[PDB]
């Protein structure tokens, strides 16, 4: 029960402890493996909470302390009473970062503890959550140098005053049907597109519309939101060699930020609570841009290129995606935004699985997602075992608001 | 107990019952996924139950389950193993066996073929000249004079586990590696050892880049033969490039046809401990993994060297760039040449066809996601955002440990 990881390329061997800590289900049994599946009260809560102190003294070095004693109870009686509790400022900091240091789908945990949490624990209106993530999406973007951050608004209650940011991200362009039959736009977001123009939004139609916000507070009605267009950095893109590239009229913004997660601190849920980073290269090149139920330019581009794109042995489509990953980077350095390529990508994450098996003991790593979407077997995860479970605090997935609110 | 899984690419979903005959474990639990683990003497007590199964699988198939026939083979099975403490398959078994082994090979893209395999029966084997003979027969056949053809050959099952058939090779044709004085390796550098064990058994080297192996072969417990494939039996595909005419002058070649030879075949109980069993390539098993992983031949720099491109920073993907001229010279060759090859791309739309006919058909179609995706180019395949069901099922192939660690050398 204490289990070896090894890699096949340098011979590596980590041994894990650190799962037998893991709570959670995987969705897998003795006999059926679902690694590659998408998707997976008062009795309830206190030991919830308690593990969660637990794991808060001992990472402080006060394990077993007045402190720590204190704490508990005053959390225990908290529940008893309220039926619920709240974290201190400390207490939330720390759940947040160990919420992406669980991330097991994560390829970029190894900055896990330069994490910059905002509380909005205070907020009450979409005015006020549109007031958070704007001051999120700034200090995130920073002209550029990208950093790391959470905004964190109130728990749950009742489940009928949850929080909920709508939108998949803060920052994602508009999707648009056409009569002609074909996706104008992003495909991806056609149908949030049309439930915010549902919603009263005026879409300007075109290819790089970025969507509005769409808030959620207090589990009331959900409120539509312009982002300053002088808060969304875009990166224009082109090629360094190919001077077409430019003529082809693409961009991406450069925050990738994650809005429709829920946080799980200590048995609490934080339905609300928008975190960002920076891109890898592929995320925005190989998936947002050549995925089939996406830009699906790839076409376009490899006839630009006057590659024979009449048989798939000519690999047309490998050296065009290729071409574009090679483009994306290159655009975003030029600019001065952050964005890191796969290869250095993964290497930090070896690095920082070493770190986790060395001071921690283990790291939850699911292969099927840690690999990149492209060159997988150049890169250094690919030869990797990792080993997949799930622990807390986590993010997890939640249902999409508008197939439960009721307006 | 019924399980979904979603294509997200075209929001079609499947339906599989098949995972209810799953016998053996995966590796996960409920709290820990080990699916991207490499790998996670019988008895008559636990041999009829296992001889049974199959026996109910294989008459299920040709629509005599109950049958009079069905009956009295289970009984004949029965008696023979209680007396022999084995049992023998019929041809017809045998050959059933073979081909669902491959069906059930979750780790397999090339599975769509698994009912035109062609099955040697080797049973009758006895020496290791014996296996020489029969090996040479298979890969004349297979390779076809470069239009191949699906084959395994199937030696004697094991006994008392000290008589084993072993082919101690990996694959049947395979490239020598020399370890250097310096450090460096001469060949492939993921035969080495194996090429070292051959080298002290008496094997000659010829010390080149690309000198194929001698086989190595045990036959019923004794010690291991070594002997030369006829070259005029190995097919070879000098790799170009079809716009780089410098890509020649790298002097890179390959063999044409894939025959893995470390693997144990089970079948209703039975363990086949040398099966060898060959196809044809897929291009990015020769251009990505054994040319451009680190550990293998490892030609990227040079040929990233070839095409001035920026290697100075990782991040102009001129390891990328490198990766996929490679992977188009080596379908370039081989389709040149007329051998058999298949690229990536239509390897995984085959596959994906594959598995939708199985759902309908058998109920379900176990796939291991982690090898099923291609080494380069994941996303733009669509196995990719194709979720699969992994589990196992008999007749299967198994890892088996490598026969130099175990065998008892005699002398
Ligand atoms: C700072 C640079 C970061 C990089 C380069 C990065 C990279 C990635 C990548 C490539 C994925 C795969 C997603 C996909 O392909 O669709 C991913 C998933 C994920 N990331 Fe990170 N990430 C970063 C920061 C963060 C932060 C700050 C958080 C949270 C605080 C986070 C949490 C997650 C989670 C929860 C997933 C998986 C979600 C799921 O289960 O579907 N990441 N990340
Ligand atoms: C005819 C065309 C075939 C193609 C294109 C093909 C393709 C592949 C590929 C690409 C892999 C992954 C190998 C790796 O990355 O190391 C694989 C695995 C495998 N193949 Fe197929 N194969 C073919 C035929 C066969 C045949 C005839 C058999 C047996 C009768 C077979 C049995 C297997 C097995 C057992 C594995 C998994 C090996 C393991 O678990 O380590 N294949 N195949
Ligand atoms: C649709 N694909 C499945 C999917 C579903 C959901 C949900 N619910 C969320 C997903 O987020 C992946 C992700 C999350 C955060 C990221 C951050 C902070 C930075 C970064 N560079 N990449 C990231 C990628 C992906
Ligand atoms: C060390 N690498 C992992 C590895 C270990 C072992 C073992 N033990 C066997 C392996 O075979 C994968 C395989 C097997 C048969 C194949 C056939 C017939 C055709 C083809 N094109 N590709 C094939 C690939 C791979
Ligand atoms: C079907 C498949 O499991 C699913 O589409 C996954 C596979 N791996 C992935 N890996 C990453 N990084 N991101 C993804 O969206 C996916 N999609
Ligand atoms: C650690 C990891 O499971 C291992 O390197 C696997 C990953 N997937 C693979 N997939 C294929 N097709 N072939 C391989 O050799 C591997 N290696
Ligand atoms: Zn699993």
């Amino acid at each position: 029960r204490f289990l070896k990881v090894k890699n096949w390329e340098t011979d590596v061997v980590l041994t894990d402890t650190l799962h037998l800590k893991s709570t959670l289900e995987t969705g897998c049994t003795e006999h059926i493996c679902m690694g590659s599946i998408m998707l997976p009260t008062k009795d309830q809560l206190f030991p919830l909470a308690k593990e969660f102190l637990d794991q808060y003294y001992s990472s402080i070095k006060r394990f077993g302390s007045k402190a720590h004693m204190d704490r508990l109870e005053e959390v225990n009686k908290e529940i008893e009473s309220t039926s619920t509790y709240q974290l201190k400022d400390t207490e939330l900091i720390y759940g947040a970062k160990h919420a992406w240091r669980n991330a097991s789908r994560c390829v970029g945990r190894i900055q896990w503890s330069k994490l910059q949490v905002f509380d909005a624990r205070d907020c009450t209106t979409a005015h006020g959550m549109f007031n958070y993530i704007c001051n999120h999406v700034k200090y995130a973007t920073n002209k550029g140098n990208l950093r790391s951050a959470i905004t964190i608004f109130p728990q749950r209650t009742d489940g009928k005053h949850d929080f909920r940011v709508w939108n998949s991200q803060l920052i994602r362009y508009a999707g648009y049907k056409q009569p002609d039959g074909s996706t104008l736009g992003d495909p991806a977001n056609v149908q949030f597109t049309e439930i915010c123009i549902q919603q009263g939004w005026k879409a300007p139609r075109g290819r790089f519309d970025v969507l509005p916000l769409l808030l959620q507070a207090n589990g009331n009605d959900p409120e539509l939101f312009q982002i300053p267009p002088e808060l969304v950095l875009e990166v224009p893109i082109r090629h360094p060699k190919f001077d077409w590239f430019k003529d082809l009229g693409l961009k991406w913004y450069g925050l990738p930020a994650v809005s429709n997660m829920l946080l799980e601190i200590g048995g609490l849920e934080f339905s609300a609570c928008p975190f960002s980073g920076w891109y890898m290269g592929t995320e925005i090149g190989v998936r947002d841009y050549c995925d089939n139920s996406r830009y699906n330019i790839l076409e376009e581009v490899a006839k630009k290129m006057d590659l024979d794109m009449r048989k798939t042995s000519s690999l047309w489509k490998d050296q065009a995606l290729v071409e574009i990953n090679i483009a994306v980077l290159y655009s975003f350095q030029s600019d001065k935004v952050t964005i890191v390529d796969h290869h250095s990508a993964t290497e930090s994450f070896i690095k920082h699985m070493e770190n986790e098996y060395r001071c921690r003991g283990g790291c939850p790593a699911d292969w099927v997602w840690i690999v990149p979407p492209m060159s997988g077997s150049i890169t250094p995860v690919f030869h990797q075992e990792m080993l997949n479970y799930r622990l807390t605090p986590s993010f997890e997935y939640q249902p999409d608001p508008w197939n439960t609110h009721v307006w």
